[PDB]
């Protein structure tokens, strides 16, 4: 019902990932991990970098066991080069329990690590299946679940400011809570509503609808999962493919006419500024995205506000003014539900029982005339057919 | 060949470096001097020093200027110390001009004189920008048009044997060709093909796609010029980015996996050898590098064999086996377009139309399968912003 010593254990923001403290080694060598619904392979940098201020040194690790492979890994927004071997990992806030995982020990990398993110390791809470180099370098998770008794099951609450946050202050305050092995109620508001998960690699889901303030997108379904939709919190924007993001921003843009902006708003590259205080939520759109439900024909919806697409971002300037990125971007390896729609609703990744659940978060940001939400059920027929092979 | 003065006029070798001779003061006192397109410093030691039999004497000469100021000038490899002045110098197989110009007389120096070298002073001919210790210290190429009618424009032919030279062997060989105010044709074979001098201080130019047998190194562009791409024949190795040197070198290993060579290789410090003859050149993979063309969204590339390199070396056992070492480094500093390199190629430093050229070398080593080349047009876009911007 409660895990308190697992409240509030994250810090981080969307655009630089949210990250929870682990230690490797003996003695425990602390470093702060990037956490991945993304992928599959715990790896920590190993070697000195420019953006690192801290790394493993599996010299000083008694516990250290050297599987004399390398690992070359490289993801969508860069990648890296490692050395594979285990160790005894623990996680300060969650579990007290001290597992021995795989790890991938990073000497080379372009573009992964990111500058001032405090963190120096990715997490990949992801299945085998998509583990580099192959299904049989178990994943964290996996090697948790199969050493302890911990429930095969984690929940991820990352809670977005609603406002830029400086260096010091996102390296002082709590960006979320990462329950292993439960679910806090504190965490959330009104029903959890689960949806399955479609096959064990990524987290897998399937998008049945999708709506702009209400209207319906109207595409073939099939479309809003091609080739696959993912839960994704290695990734920050909701991401979707060409033929619906093309569509979505047409409507998003009819729906927001009232005021028009540069192609690269759009483009998700350059930010748009208001007064501070004056952000015009009410003339930007809620987008709902139907999921397919644990029955037959039954599906529900998750609602996401302009305070969770539009991406607050400091100005230039470093003015009083409010300014955002739009957080939508156009993607060719399916639908992506990266951090800034993980940002509204506790979701739980039901390992267990094959499924992702989801609740509007008690910390989502909002205002006083709109709120995310998590509602059904809606009747829906042919939702396997929704699904790509 | 419309400059046979000066064809054959250098010596040395990638290793040690390619120097001509030249003469300072009156009466002339012979000095060889190091050629470096990487730096822009005329500079001769004129004090005593273990790796010197001879040096610069200001005393002899009558027509020496003291300028009374001294300079420091260090080098990524090593430094110096000299006190600065100006007198007649003069090339022996070269223009016959004399011209008054700029000389630091070398006092002390550390880890600059290279022993067995031959050589005794270096001559930047790079541009006034990086001169020490600031640009109103004209270099000499720009004394030399300023007071002669010898056209703005050198071209170097370094040639290397493509196999070691013994001392006494690099002293009677010919080491290549140094024309001053012009392009010797006997030099190359094929056209020549220019890119443009980006900015004028080092000769910096912009390579806009890297190739490993045909295979695209597949970075953004901008990768290959971080923070500057440059032709330093004062360099002997290719030098490249951290990033772009990682990659290549994975490239290069894949290329050449049906042998397994030992880290300290492709760290550019051990060599590895074969039975005399036998070097497998056909397991390594031909490099090219493509570089902006004087016409819009046009470029064309200059393809090296490993035969550039792989630098020869003797045997620490001086045996009959054939060794030699990676000369592909990485660079903090930008890519290095260095001896090893330039060895595959007639390099025609155009400054007065701001321009380099490349052509085949008549001298370059290859095998009966493969050669050097220089080959374009190709089709290429947004070259510009493969240049880098601090
Ligand atoms: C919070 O976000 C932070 C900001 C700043 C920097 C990145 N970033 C993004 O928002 C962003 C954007 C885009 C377009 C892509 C990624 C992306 O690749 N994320 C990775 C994880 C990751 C996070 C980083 F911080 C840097 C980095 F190198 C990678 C995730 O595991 C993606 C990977 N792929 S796979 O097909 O490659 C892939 C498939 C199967 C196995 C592997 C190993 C990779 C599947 C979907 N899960 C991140
Ligand atoms: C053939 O090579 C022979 C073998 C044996 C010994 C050296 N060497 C090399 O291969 C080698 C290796 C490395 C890693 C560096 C150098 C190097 O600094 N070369 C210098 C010239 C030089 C040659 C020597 F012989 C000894 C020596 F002291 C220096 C060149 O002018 C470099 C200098 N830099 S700057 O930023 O410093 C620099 C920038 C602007 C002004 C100055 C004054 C220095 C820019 C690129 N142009 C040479």
């Amino acid at each position: 019902g409660s895990f308190v010593e697992m409240v509030d254990n994250l810090r981080g923001k969307s655009g630089q990932g949210y990250y929870v403290e682990m230690t490797v080694g003996s003695p425990p060598q602390t470093l702060n991990i990037l956490v991945d619904t993304g992928s599959s392979n715990f790896a920590v940098g190993a070697a000195p970098h420019p953006f690192l201020h801290r790394y493993y040194q599996r010299q000083l690790s008694s516990t250290y066991r050297d599987l004399r492979k390398g690992v070359y890994v490289p993801y969508t927004q860069g990648k890296w080069e490692g050395e594979l071997g285990t160790d005894l990992v623990s996680i300060p806030h969650g579990p007290n329990v001290t597992v021995r995982a795989n790890i991938a020990a990073i000497t080379e990398s372009d573009k992964f690590f990111i500058n001032g993110s405090n963190w120096e390791g990715i997490l990949g809470l992801a299945y085998a299946e998509i583990a580099r180099p192959d299904d049989s370098l178990e994943p964290f998770f996996d090697s948790l679940v199969k050493q302890t008794h911990v429930p095969n099951l984690f929940s991820l609450q990352l809670c977005g400011a609603g406002f830029p946050l400086n260096q010091s202050e996102v390296l002082a305050s709590v960006g979320g809570s990462m329950i292993i092995g439960g679910i806090d109620h504190s965490l959330y508001t009104g029903s959890l509503w689960y949806t399955p998960i479609r096959r064990e690699w990524y987290y897998e889901v399937i998008i049945v609808r999708v709506e702009i303030n209400g209207q319906d997108l109207k595409m073939d379904c099939k479309e809003y999962n091609y080739d696959k939709s993912i839960v994704d919190s290695g990734t920050t924007n909701l991401r979707l493919p060409k033929k619906v993001f093309e569509a979505a921003v047409k409507s998003i843009k009819a729906a927001s006419s009232t005021e028009k902006f540069p192609d690269g708003f759009w483009l998700g590259e350059q930010l748009v500024c208001w007064q501070a205080g004056t952000t015009p939520w009410n003339i930007f759109p809620v987008i709902s995205l139907y999921l397919m439900g644990e029955v037959t024909n039954q599906s529900f919806r998750i609602t996401i506000l302009p305070q969770q697409y539009l991406r607050p971002v400091e100005d230039v300037a470093t003015s009083q003014d409010d300014c955002y990125k739009f957080a939508i971007s156009q993607s060719s390896t399916g639908t992506v539900m990266g951090a800034v729609i993980m940002e509204g609703f506790y979701v739980v990744f039901d390992r267990a029982r094959k499924r992702i659940g989801f609740a509007v978060s008690a910390c989502h940001v909002h205002d006083e005339f709109r709120t995310a939400a998590v509602e059904g059920p809606f009747v829906t027929l042919d939702m396997e057919d929704c699904g790509y092979n």
